[PDB]
């Protein structure tokens, strides 16, 4: 077993082909399936596994009541193979409410976070044993990537933030190799609030399209240099730019430099990636809520400030449907490394009222160089059918 | 791991011995088991796995209502080992309503199809990652083999059709090696409507006994040359010839050349195979419906037009029982490659009315050179016992 | 992987130590667990697996009604590891109502029998594929060992009988190597009715303590020579001799030669083994029914006709409890090959009336050279608790 | 595969980081999960597995009624990977009410105990087969470690006691290598009643912090020499000393030599470990009951009699919550061997009355050299939600 490093050109994609779905909510109406949220997937050198943060209970349990709450001690990192849902025999990889996982080539890595909001502990597990841990550095809800981290040449990198969500915070990028932290570096560059980074490998470094939860609808970029521990911020030029809440497409701005101050506050985890001066990107269909999902390439979306010219769009989830979080995950090809993405479709309480629980299901597509068609692959759970 | 190529003489069989059954419907009355249809099996160099197209739900679910519909986004390729039914921990290999799977020796291949009837995408997955994809080429429900494809010397071949079911259509045979499409060839020869091909390897090529859904009760043959990408049609000489609806055994014709124009329209996926001038073949017992199943060798059924002389018959499912789809699957012996076959036994709605769902179970036999006996191995689900 | 041959001295045992139990019935009252009967276990070079003949249904199913019947098409060979019960994800190894399984060293072997009582087929599966098959030879319920077969030097041997249960029958001993039958030999020696043989390896041959279901309470012996295909009968000298029904211990006879004609008819599968002139043996506690179980060595029980002198007894199941079938299974030690045994504890219909199903659970002990204590490890299912 | 021996310096810890939890009780309210108690975990060279003594039944079973009883024949050693709970497909490793398991490097070892209180049998299983067994030596409930045993250089060691709980007893330390007992040695030194030893490897020997159930609140030490078979007793100097019932922290004594005679009788399995003259140790928060849990290092707690000076405390379970048994388990690092610990959280009958069953769940932390935070990770099962 050699170490991962990703020195292959990114695959020239043409859109996204259908790749997987797990129907968690439908099956939850007839079967013992876990209550989760905040999902993600990450492929080890051999196969893709699907993660999520389960709430120490199953859906048709009485314990499902009030799962809208994000943090509880009885929360853990569920992990199965991609395709197989989170049933009663799923292992619980660690105690956690915030997470991230990667695979350096040799073995896994799971940064699991539990504890109180004021003082928390992030445990670093690698190869199955616990190797290190870190304390909160600002006493306000220490959180992490919420998706797959990336390891180049034996060294994994996960960005982490602790401070206030809608107010400035303290973010740093830890370089943790073999489960052991061998460096920490704070944020540098023009970004105002970095939360929930979707990070992909781009030789010889790492890139992150994150979540400004305080000042902007535009998305912060974070650039990590694995050979130097140097950090850099920016923003996505895309005039089309998409977080949620969002302003409007003809009234949205971005200069690639600083928050657009357009409904900035609040948001959702998202993703995007470059191709020269072009930017492939996902977004919910709506500016106001997390309903439906759409992908498209924005011409000059990576190098020209405020470019709002799009080519190649695909509806992933129909506008009359729910979505939520989402992140990108990349996988090595035998020639180039492709980039795929997952999309969490949340059902239940707060939005939906018949029921008192909150859980999600997933869908996932992958970049293709070939031709494709059309559709809308959503949840499919009649709320009147579902228990509670 | 070397590549498959199948350069062994086909085993001289004498009938079919009992091999497997999975009791899916019975167990569905007491346990969380998936709703499926369109099953099939395919043996990797080591063991046989059983596939099916599950409808994003379990049987004793409220989501089971109205599963007679063939296509929905919440449809996926379930896959377990042969014998173990599709329970709540079965992985969902991909999103799909139409499918096919093979194993080139090194790894698997799954051509999964989803999307709209007017524009669909067939995703090609190999070794776990997504390698290519293809768009619909005629805007009318792009479909595929519905059983195992065959790979000789590193190159897999799946025939595919898109166009109208009862009217002519556009069929081609794609040669897709390593998940990557490296050729496409359209249909050639005398066949009028090729759907649902049961294809087996016959060195140094591939043969397919399919489904003429528009003009004939006789079954179309398709011949693929792996070394040339050349195609050829014919029809099965068997005067006995069997699709469904079928005309009558004393009133059925076939000239090995073109549709018999005897109740031609509509049909069902089926199978058959040669042995010199002889043809071993399965068929439902009835001309009108898919009830019961029978196998037998037709003397001169492969080389003499309209031969209706049969030797060696076996009742697989009693005439007072249900059947449906069926396909052949072959497996290499340590001397010759045998040919086995599966039979889908569908229960539920449309035919059966007490319940509102549609699902199947399976049985499967294998060619033998030894002696055998008698029986009728069907479903076994008292509809009055079953939920809904 | 080399072939098994067993050229090690049998371990000098001193009684039986506790080894495993699977609580199938208790767990069946709260969980989806299979309905079975006729269990057995067999250790592959690495670990012990537990088999049984499940009735195509789960216990808290409505299909469980009337499972007292021994034969149905919807019957299969369930197989899990020893300890893990037969839950909804257990694979069904083949279609069968009568069975046997062994492991030649390289891979498994399962002689599975289905079909009609008048004409049946015994399918021979090895290494996962189907290699051969055999037809009934007398038109009256073709049956086999019902426990593990034994393979010495690449050649497996399973004894088989077809004919009437309580009247004479046609028994032969087939030598089936690599799934392929390479010889058959009929019965020889003094035995009158051989059914359900418990066969263990005794270099350089095989020995079987069976079930005379027509003329005797004494148990028939069967001796197979792997190097010659020669057969030999006898009977167990033990005056203590135990089948069921049995006569009485002070009124029981055996001359090691022919049926004692003492309640002879009917019986149950059982086991025993030699040690010089001594015979270790299991038996139900009662002469009339299958209730409780006891083991003990009978001094001179192997070489002296009618010896009824016992030393070293152990109650395995209390007299106020149920038992049933049982067989011996041996396992290689790093110095000598030990001999263990399983005991089927049947509950439900015929005997018990509250419920309408029939199923069993198991317990299993193993020979020890060390010291031991005392107990009674039975089922534990309150019939008033159980469903139906 | 080489043998374990543990010749690495113990890792200098700084407290305990969060490592795992399995939410068994919550999930038991919606799903088929086992009833257990007396849990523990033990890491094989590759991954950690979690053990427990299940009561031959599931929680929402009617058989769960009256599981407060410690011993029944229908009791077995459940074993899954750490994280995955004990669901219906968990294997039952052996019949047992008292247990211990270790891994010599090559394979496992399970000392399983069943039988009557007056005469019992402890079966020794290694590599899957049964190798030896031992009889009770005093006719009064033969018991063992109840946690992981330790094997240095091919030889495993489990301490064992048989005699009266609250009165003196007969304890010895058996050295059982390859499943075979190759020595036994009785207790030596100053200890009065040794029960439930938590034993960790400390090159080149083994150390055990046990349970004086008759004369003291202080905890007995047991020292085993693997190269000599020599034993030695002591007591923990910690004035803070903690068993339950306990006296009071300002009124508790210990001289490292003999029982403090302070509420001595009764107790609970516990743990502790040295670091020079310092002693890291767990304890329930309360002197009277098993509620809540706390860890801390006691300055001079290993070498100075009656030292009650503590530094570095952590609340693991809040004082308003339940705990119970607990043991230490160590795992090798790539530089030093760390020490972790598990904590059983029992719910149900005796204490809790709404329900009639008794079962536990678990939490588990691991030593860290890094920084940490704060919390209380308990069960989380609303007793009003739970069945029965
Ligand atoms: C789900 O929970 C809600 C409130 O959330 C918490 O409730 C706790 C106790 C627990 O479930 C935990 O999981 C959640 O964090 C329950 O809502 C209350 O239900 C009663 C039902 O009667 C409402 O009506 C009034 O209640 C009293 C008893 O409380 C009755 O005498 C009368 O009916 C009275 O009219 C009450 O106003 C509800 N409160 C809120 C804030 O909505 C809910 O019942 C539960 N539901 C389900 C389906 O599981
Ligand atoms: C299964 O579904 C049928 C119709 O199929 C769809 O129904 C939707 C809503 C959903 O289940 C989806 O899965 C299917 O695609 C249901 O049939 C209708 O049921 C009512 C029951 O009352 C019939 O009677 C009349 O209905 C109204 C309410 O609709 C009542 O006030 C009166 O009883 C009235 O007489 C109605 O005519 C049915 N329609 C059809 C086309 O048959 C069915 O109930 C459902 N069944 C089960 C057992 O799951
Ligand atoms: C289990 O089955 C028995 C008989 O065995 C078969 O039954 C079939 C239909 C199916 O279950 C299959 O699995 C078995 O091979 C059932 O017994 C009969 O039950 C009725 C119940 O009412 C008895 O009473 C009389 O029956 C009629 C309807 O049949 C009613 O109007 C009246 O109550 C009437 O008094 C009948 O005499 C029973 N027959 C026998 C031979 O015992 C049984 O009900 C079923 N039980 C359970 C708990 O699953
Ligand atoms: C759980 O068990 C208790 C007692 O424990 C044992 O019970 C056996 C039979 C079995 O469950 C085994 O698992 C346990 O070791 C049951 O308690 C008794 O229940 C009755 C219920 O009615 C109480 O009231 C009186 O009982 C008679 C019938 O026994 C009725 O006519 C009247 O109601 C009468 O007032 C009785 O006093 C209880 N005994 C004790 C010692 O508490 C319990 O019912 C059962 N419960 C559950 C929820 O599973
Ligand atoms: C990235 O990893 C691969 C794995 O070794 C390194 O390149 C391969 O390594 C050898 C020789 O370099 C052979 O496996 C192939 O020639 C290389 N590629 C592949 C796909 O096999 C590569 O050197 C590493 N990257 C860097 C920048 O050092
Ligand atoms: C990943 O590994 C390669 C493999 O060694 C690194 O490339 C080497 O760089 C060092 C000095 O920095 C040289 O000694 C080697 O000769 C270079 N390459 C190879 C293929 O040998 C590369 O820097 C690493 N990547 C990162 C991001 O640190
Ligand atoms: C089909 O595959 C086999 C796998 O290699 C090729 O034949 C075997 O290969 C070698 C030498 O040819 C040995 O494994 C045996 O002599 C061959 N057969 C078997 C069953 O082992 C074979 O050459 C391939 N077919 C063709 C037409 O090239
Ligand atoms: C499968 O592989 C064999 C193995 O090479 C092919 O047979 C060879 O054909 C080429 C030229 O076509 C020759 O160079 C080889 O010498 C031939 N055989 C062998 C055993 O070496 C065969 O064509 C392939 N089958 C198909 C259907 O393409
Ligand atoms: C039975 O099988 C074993 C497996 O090979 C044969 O004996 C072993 O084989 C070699 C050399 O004979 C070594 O593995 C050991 O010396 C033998 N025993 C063991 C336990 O390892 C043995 O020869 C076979 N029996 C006969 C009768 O030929
Ligand atoms: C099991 O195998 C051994 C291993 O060969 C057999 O013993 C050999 O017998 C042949 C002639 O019968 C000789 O050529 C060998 O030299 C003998 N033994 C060995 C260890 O080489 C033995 O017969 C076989 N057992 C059975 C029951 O057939
Ligand atoms: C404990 O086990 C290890 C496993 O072999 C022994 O030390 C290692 O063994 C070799 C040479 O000694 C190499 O694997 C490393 O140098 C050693 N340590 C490790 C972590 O790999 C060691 O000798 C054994 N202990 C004793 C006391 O003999
Ligand atoms: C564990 O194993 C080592 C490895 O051999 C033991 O150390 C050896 O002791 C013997 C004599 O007692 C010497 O022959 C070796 O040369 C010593 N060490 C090594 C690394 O070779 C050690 O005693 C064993 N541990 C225990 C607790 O018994
Ligand atoms: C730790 C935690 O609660 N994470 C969240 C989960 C969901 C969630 C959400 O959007 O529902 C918000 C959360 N907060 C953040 O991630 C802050 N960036
Ligand atoms: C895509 C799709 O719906 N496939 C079918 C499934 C079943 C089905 C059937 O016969 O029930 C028919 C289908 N149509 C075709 O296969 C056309 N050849
Ligand atoms: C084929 C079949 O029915 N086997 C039996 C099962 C159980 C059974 C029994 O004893 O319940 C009897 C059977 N008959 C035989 O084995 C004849 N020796
Ligand atoms: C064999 C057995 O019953 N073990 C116990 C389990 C639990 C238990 C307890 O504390 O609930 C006590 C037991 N007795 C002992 O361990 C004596 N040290
Ligand atoms: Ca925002
Ligand atoms: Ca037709
Ligand atoms: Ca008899
Ligand atoms: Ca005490």
């Amino acid at each position: 077993v050699e170490y991962r490093n990703w020195s292959k050109p990114q695959c020239q994609i043409t859109g996204f082909a259908p790749f997987s779905k797990d129907n968690s909510i439908r099956l939850s109406a007839g079967g013992d399936i876990w209550v989760t949220r905040e999902p993600y997937v990450s492929c080890d050198p051999v196969k893709c596994y699907q993660f999520a943060l389960g709430q120490g209970t199953t859906l048709d349990n009485k314990h499902s009541n009030d799962t809208v709450h994000d943090r509880i001690p009885h929360r853990t990192l569920l992990m199965n193979e991609l395709g197989v849902p989170f049933h009663l025999g799923t292992r619980q990889v660690c105690i956690a409410w915030s997470s991230s996982s990667c695979h350096d080539g040799k073995a896994w890595l799971h940064v699991c976070i539990t504890g109180d909001d004021k003082n928390a502990t992030a445990s670093f597990i690698y190869d199955g044993r616990l190797v290190d841990s870190i304390g909160s550095w600002s006493q306000n809800i220490l959180r992490t990537q919420e998706s797959e981290c990336v390891c180049i040449n034996g060294t994994c990198t996960v960005v982490m933030t602790d401070g206030s969500a809608s107010g400035r915070a303290d973010t740093r990028i830890l370089f943790i190799e073999e489960g052991k932290i061998v460096h920490i570096s704070p944020l540098a560059g023009s970004a105002q609030h970095v939360e929930e980074c979707s990070c992909y490998p781009r030789y010889p470094g790492v890139r992150c399209i994150c979540r400004d939860n305080w000042k902007g609808s535009n998305r912060p970029v974070v650039d990590i240099n694995m050979e130097d521990y140097s950090i850099d911020s920016s923003y996505v030029c895309s005039g089309l730019v998409g977080d949620t809440p969002r302003n409007d497409d003809r009234s949205s701005n971005s200069n690639c430099r600083d928050p657009n101050n357009e409904r900035g506050t609040q948001g959702v985890k998202g993703w995007a990636f470059d191709n020269g001066n072009d930017l492939w990107m996902g977004r919910t269909i709506s500016k106001d809520l997390r309903s439906g999902y759409e992908t498209f390439k924005v011409i000059g979306g990576w190098s020209t400030p405020n470019s709002k010219s799009q080519i190649n769009r695909q509806v992933i989830v129909d506008s009359d449907n729910r979505s939520g979080y989402s992140g990108i995950f990349s996988v090595e090809g035998k020639s180039c490394i492709n980039r795929c993405f997952y999309v969490e479709l949340i059902r239940g309480r707060k939005q939906e009222t018949r029921v008192w629980w909150t859980s999600n299901s997933i869908v996932v597509f992958c970049g293709t160089s070939g031709t494709y068609g059309t559709g809308s692959w959503p949840d499919g759970a009649n709320i009147n059918f579902m228990p509670i």
